[PDB]
Formats: structure tokens, sequence, C-alpha cells
């Protein structure tokens, strides 16, 4: 035991009994240890669920990293793709990213492959926040059935310029 | 005096005091300074409370007058999805009380914008996307800020809004 076979264990529990049933209480119950040990690793309900959502996201990885040279337009289409297939697959998927904060090394590596690819460094950020809080929304509401004022300014005239597009 | 919209009204300002998180019906019984099982005749459960309050945050989305031709549907596009952010930011946990109780659009003043932006010149199909488009992506913004047709098609037509927009920004040097 150790935080990996927390985590592990965790998720488990989120596949069978979905976000509401995730808690310290039944997680430790499950472990067959007692709470203390289990808050060892995790401080608060938060740094668990953080930690859950940070595992979770791993199936991501399962997509190439882009390859110098090509299309970065046919490429962020792929990776938005597989974002939202990840969160899509998982039980309260959208629900267990959006209530934490979040490889990391890895978005580095593919805002230098749209940097190469001649997108602006401001607009690689903001197109990839935009594509990605858009699927978080997409797929919450699909499970269901920091200047953030100037990102979502960003990420809106993205849309709409889009849109402008075929007036 | 007990009335729902006062509960209600009372719910959404113990929402800002407590978070979602802190909503409760004896909670809320408690700052009406009434017995707790005197709002069960208004709210059977506390998923209809939350239901309930997530419909009347919508309020101020919908005080908003409606588009009228001639006006800019470009600018008035922008003013829309900033009326809906701001809706959603105006009580503390807003986008999660959202989310969590889908409240029910008014019908006639979906199809009234639709038919604005159908009258400017937006191809319909489009203008769907993009008003989809919009409202999910301003969900899952405010749900980080605040923190601190089938889906498939929708999710598609989105992306390709937002990369196209991008396009211009572009230049390989």
């Amino acid at each position: 035991m150790n935080r990996e076979t927390v985590i592990t264990e965790a998720l488990d529990l989120l596949d069978e009994v979905g976000l509401d049933g995730v808690s310290t209480r039944r997680l430790a119950k499950r472990l067959g240890v007692e709470q203390p040990s289990l808050y060892w690793y995790f401080r608060t309900k938060r740094d668990l669920l953080t930690a859950m959502a940070q595992a979770a996201m791993a199936p991501h990885a399962a997509e190439p990293l882009p390859e110098p040279g090509e299309d970065w337009h046919g490429w962020f289409l792929r990776n938005t793709r597989s974002f939202r297939r990840t969160l899509l697959a998982r039980r309260d998927g959208a629900r267990l990213h959006a209530g934490s904060r979040p490889d990391l090394d890895r978005v580095r590596r593919k805002m230098d492959f749209l940097v190469a690819s001649g997108v602006p460094e401001r607009h690689a950020q903001m197109a990839m926040l935009a594509a990605g809080r858009f699927t978080v929304g997409c797929v919450l509401e699909e499970q269901a059935e920091i200047d953030h004022e100037s990102a979502f300014e960003a990420g809106l005239a993205l849309i709409t310029d889009g849109l402008v597009r075929h007036v």
C-alpha cells in the first residue's frame, strides 16, 4: 500500500458506485484499513479527487505525441477527440475532471509542436484551453443525460470567428 | 411570510453564503427561522430544491432583451454568451448548480434568438451548433473560474468552429 494503490482502488470504486459514492470512509473500508492510513496520503477529500482526476486522464496519453512537420490542424482535432473519449469513457468522468485542478510536460511538448507549426504561443494556449473547456461542457451534459475573463473572451472569439466564416 | 419564491430566493442567498456543498434543507430552514419539516411542503427532496434553485438562477439571463432585426447579429451573439456567463457567475458555485440540475430553457426565447440568427444570414445548422458550442464552452469556463444534435455531432461541429477561428492567427514562418 502506497499512493498508487489507493488511487487505483478509488478509480475501481468510482467505476462501481459513480462519483457520489466515492468517500474516504467507503474507500478505507474497501482497502481493509482505517481512515488515518488513507489520510496519510490525501489530507482532504479534494486531494483524493485531484489525484483520481490526474490518474483518470492517463488514457489520453495513448495518443501518439505530434510528429514534426505534420498538419497542426488535423493533429489538434485528433488530440481533442482523444480528450473527449477519455472523459466520456470514465463514469462521471467530466464531473471528476471539473471538480479538481490538474503530462504538464506532455502539454508543453504539444504546445511546442503548435508554436513550431506557426500558431503563436498566446493563440496556441487559448485554443487548447478553449477546446478543453468546450469538451468538459460537452461531456458533462452527455454524461448527465489567472485571467479567466480574457481566456473566456479569447475562446468565445474563436467560436464566433469560426461562425463568421459561414455567414 | 412563507412563499415558494421567497424560499428559493433565500436558498440562492444561502448558496452565496455557504457554497453548494453547504446547501441543505435544514440550513435553509434555519436561515428562514422555520421548522425544517415545514419546507418539505415546498421541496419534497434536496434534488427538487436544487432544480428549483437552478431554474430561478437563470432569471437574469431571461431578463435580457431579445435581439431585433437589423441589429448586428455578431455583437449580439457575443453579448448573449457574455450574458450567460454573467448569469452563472452571479451566484457562488453557479455553474455546478446549473450543470447539476439542468434548467429547462424557454423554447419561445430559444426560437426567437435562432430566428434572428437565421434572418441575419447565419445558416441554421451552423447557428444551432455555435449556440450549443458557446454555452458548453461557457459552462466549462465558469466551472473552472469558480472552482478556484446527437452529442457526437455537436461536439465535432463546436470543435471545428473553434479550430476554424484559430486559422487566421496561424503563420508558418
